Order: structure tokens, then C-alpha cells, then sequence
């Protein structure tokens, strides 16, 4: 429905803006699915017991259904950005949705270089609380945003989708896969693979970071909506951590500890706050463009 | 609305498909914009003409509100594939929209290189069929999957975005910077930049050709949605190329020849057809999955 080019503005584009530094960074970092070694994983993989072969199973199965979810549902973010008439931001998007899709793609080269070939759906039936977030809540609050680009539906939406999904729930699983793989020396194309992520994940959270700090700049009334969608959200992000360890007795395999794990969580998700109430009483000018 | 993950399906992801095959091919591929030496374009600049420089300055317009046109406007097609329930092919959109973004980066970077700094709409204000095209027919058949996933309104954004965007008047455009550079071995760095924009253009024209097949194949009531959506376009590209022609004179710079682009620009769009045509009758497992 379109009518100018951003990209034909009197003096271009602002290098300097934070989403098209994300994009060089993105440019500069790419890293290759192909480079990672996985032809050592197996013999790791096979060594383990049947219990450990369970939970990090199961850990996959989480992350890699979650790389999906999230590739799929950024997507209104992007339409979102076009109503706002933010070229680079719209572009920066375009690298966080592949670079999920290429999460997506290098966890399931893992999966197969291990062996793994069964429906994996069944690792998710007994987690309730993940279903509602990545098959719920995540899906239908992106969604709001092809109807609702508004500066409260993107913040709920960057609350889900960048401080929650990412924030606390990837970053709980990175550390997961660090105290199953690092000690033992183990799973070293798992572990290249979790480090590569991970630098890609920095970005994304920056990018969610900026986003709701320059709409709670413009308008308080965007902390409330900051707020009140996090503590909705934190105690179902932990429920879904605690569902995980009942599954193993609350003593899963590669010696996980239920409460080091729930702190952990918990430090990350409130860690989150800080970060963005400082945008509060903020020119916009001293946070965006 | 989510109920299932792809990537959890017994077997994992068929790497052997086209738009997993292409996204690795992408990734392989992948080209930093921060490569591209663009120090030395500025001189070769100053010194062509001015009717030069207006010529490549309104070809450059034309080239980079195009790259943000299909950057934006690819978007309702990754809604389509996740309707289809075809998560190969939206991992391959991802990177399809990344691309674009990077090309409409690239061209962005050059006119900065050149020192360009105006506000440029004003290149477009005398090519209607150019507008009429990005503008209007793009987003607007486009923005149509939204709400209309079905295998013809694909086949007609294909049509589109694929066999005319790209298939005909990019890569007519390709060809004027062609005919400008290398002859005289000027602009190394657009040269470049369009040499791997090319290659990129390789994988996005080869995915909008599979997905025509595809559709052919399974119904031959989308070969007639093809056919009458190519020949309601093939004119209109044509038009865009005379209006830009008809401003110089019919007697551009750089000794282009009007009726040169006509055929070749022609040739590229009648080609397309029985690049298509050949779906039909087959089994769509000799095309697909
Ligand atoms: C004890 C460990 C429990 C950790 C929870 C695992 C859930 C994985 C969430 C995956 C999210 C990916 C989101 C993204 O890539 O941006
Ligand atoms: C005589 C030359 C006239 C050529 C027409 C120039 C129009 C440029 C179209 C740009 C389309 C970019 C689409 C894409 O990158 O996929
Ligand atoms: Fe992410
Ligand atoms: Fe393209
Ligand atoms: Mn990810
Ligand atoms: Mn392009």
C-alpha cells in the first residue's frame, strides 16, 4: 500500500542507528552451519546412559521447536516496523528471523548427526507450560501486532517474545547444555553450536532491548504495559523450568540442580527490568535514531 | 494458532528439497557488504557527464526502491508457506528477505560511497509505470497471501515478484550496469556489488520457479493463473522500460540502445514460460519433497 522509499530519504540511511549496527554485527559474525563438527558427537552421544540421552533429548526437543516458533512468529514484528516507517529496523528483522531459521536448521543437523530420527512431539506432551507459551502465548500476542502495530502491542510482544522467550528461557537452556557438556568435555559440535547461537541471541536481545526502551522513553504509560506483561509471564516461564525437573524426579541426569536452575531463571528474568526502566524519563533522542 | 513443529517430525527436515538446498547454497554463499571495495568509485564518478550521472544516478533510484519494495513485500509469502504447513520453504524465505535487505543496504552504501545525499523520490515522479509496478501492483497481489494463501494467489505473487520483478526487470537492470561499467572498467565496486547481488537473484528466481512448478504440477488450473498473470505484467515492465528510455531521448548516456533493452528485457519474460509450462502433466514428485 506503499507510497515512499526510506531508502531514497535525504541522507540515506543512519549507519549509526542502533538496529543497523545489530545488522553489520550480523553481517560480520555470520558463521556457517557447514563449519561446525559434529562427526564427534555421536560417539559422545552413544556413551552416555539411557537417562542422559533422555533429558538432553528433551532439551533439544525444547530448543529446536522454539527456534521454530520464534522464526515463524517474529514475522508480525517485521509488519509492524513497516507501519512505524522504520526501514531498519524492518531490515534488522530480516537478519533475526534467519538467523532463527539457520537455529532451527543447525539443531536439527545435530539431531540427525546423533541419530535421532523419531517424532520428537511426544518430549513435549508432559510439558504443558511450554506448550503454552511457544503454541500460545507467543504465537497469538506476535499476531496481535499485524492488527495492532501500536507502541503497547510491540512492548507485550517484545516482553514474550525477546525477555522472556530469549531473555530467560533461551538463556536457561544455554546454561543448561554448558554444565551437560562442558566438565565432561563432551558434545563438542553441540557446544560450537550453543556458542554460535549465543552471539547471534546477544543481537536479538539487544534489538528487544532498544525496543521497548524507546517506547517507554516516549510514553510511561508503555512501562506499565512493560511491567505487567513480564510478571504475567516469569512465573510461567519458571513453571515450564519446573515442569522439566518433576519429569526426572527433581534429580535429572548430568547432576542439574532444580533450585540452582530456578535462580538462575529467576536472576535473568528480573535482570531484565533494570535494563529497561532506565529508558524511564529518557529524551528519546539519548535512546533512538 | 500453533499445534505442531516441522522440525520435530520423524525423519527431521529433507535436506534434498529445493528451498533447503538453496538456503544452504546461501549460506555457503553468503557475501559481506563490508567486502566490497567501493574507495574508488567516487573518482571514476566525478568524472563522467552530468547526463552520465543522472542516467546512473535515476537507474541506482529505480534499483534500491525495488530491493526495499521486495524486502517488505516478500513477507505475507512467509504467512502462506506457514499456512501450507512448508517450514523448508519459510527457513528459505528468511534468508530470501535477509538478502533483499543486504542488496537494499549495498546500493545505499554505494550512493553514499558516490556522494549522493539528496532525497532521490523525485527520480520517480516521471516513471508512472515504475511506480505503478513497486507502488501498487507488488504490494498490493503481495499483501493478497495474507488473507489468501491458496495455490493461485501464490502462483500470481510469484508471477510477480519472481518472473517479472527479478526474472525480467532486475535483471534487464543487471544488464544496463553492464552496459554502463565494464566496457569502460568503471565503478569497480557497483560492479561488484552487482555481480554478487546476481548470484544471490540466482537463488531467489529459482525458489519462484519451483514454487510456480510445484503449484502447475498438482493443478493445471494454475498454469492458466500463471499465463494470464504473466501477460497482464509483461507490457506493463515493457512500458517502465520505455518511460526511462523516453526521458534521455530515446538516446541515453552510455550509448544504451532502446530497442535492445526491449528484446532483451522481452526475451527474459518469454523465457520464463516454458520454464513453467514443463510442470504440467508431471507427477508433482518430480518437481517437489
Ligand atoms: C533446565 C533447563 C530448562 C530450559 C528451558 C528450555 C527451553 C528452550 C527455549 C528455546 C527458545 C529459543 C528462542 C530463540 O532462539 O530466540
Ligand atoms: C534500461 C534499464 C531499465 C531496467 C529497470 C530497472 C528497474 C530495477 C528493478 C529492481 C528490482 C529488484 C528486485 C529484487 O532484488 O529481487
Ligand atoms: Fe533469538
Ligand atoms: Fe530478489
Ligand atoms: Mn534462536
Ligand atoms: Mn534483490
Amino acid at each position: 500500500t506503499r507510497t515512499r522509499s526510506g531508502s531514497l530519504a535525504a541522507g540515506g540511511l543512519n549507519w549509526a542507528s542502533l538496529p543497523l549496527k545489530l545488522f553489520a554485527g550480523g553481517n560480520a559474525k555470520f558463521w556457517h552451519p557447514a563449519d561446525i563438527d559434529f562427526t564427534r558427537d555421536r560417539a559422545d552421544w552413544e556413551k552416555l546412559s539411557d537417562d542422559e540421552r533422555d533429558y538432553a533429548t528433551r532439551l533439544c526437543t525444547q530448543f529446536i521447536a522454539g527456534e521454530e516458533a520464534v522464526t515463524e512468529d517474529i514475522q508480525p514484528f517485521m509488519s509492524a516496523m513497516r507501519a512505524e516507517g522504520r526501514l531498519a529496523d524492518e531490515m534488522y528483522l530480516t537478519q533475526f528471523a534467519f538467523e532463527e531459521a539457520k537455529h532451527t536448521q543447525v539443531f536439527r543437523m545435530w539431531l540427525d548427526a546423533v541419530g535421532i530420527s523419531e517424532d520428537l512431539h511426544r518430549y513435549l506432551d508432559d510439558l504443558p507450560a511450554y506448550r503454552q507459551i511457544f503454541y500460545a502465548e507467543l504465537p497469538e500476542c506476535l499476531n496481535a501486532l499485524s492488527a495492532d502495530p501500536s507502541p503497547a502491542a510491540q512492548v507485550r510482544a517484545s516482553v514474550t517474545y525477546n525477555h522472556i522467550v530469549e531473555g530467560m528461557l533461551a538463556l536457561t537452556g544455554y546454561y543448561a547444555w554448558h554444565k551437560i557438556c562442558v566438565e565432561r568435555a563432551i558434545l563438542p559440535g553441540m557446544q560450537e553450536l550453543v556458542r554460535r547461537i549465543g552471539d547471534d541471541e546477544r543481537r536479538h536481545m539487544a534489538w528487544g532491548t532498544f525496543t521497548c526502551r524507546r517506547h517507554v522513553a516516549a510514553d510511561d504509560a508503555n512501562w506499565t504495559v512493560f511491567e505487567t506483561r513480564m510478571n504475567e509471564l516469569i512465573p510461567l516461564a519458571l513453571r515450564l523450568i519446573e515442569e522439566g525437573f518433576a519429569l526426572y524426579g527433581d534429580q535429572p541426569p548430568f547432576d542439574l540442580s532444580k533450585d540452582d536452575f530456578l535462580q538462575y531463571s529467576t536472576d535473568k528474568g528480573m535482570r531484565r527490568f533494570g535494563t529497561i526502566s532506565n529508558a524511564r524519563g529518557r529524551p528519546v533522542a539519548e535512546i533512538d535514531v
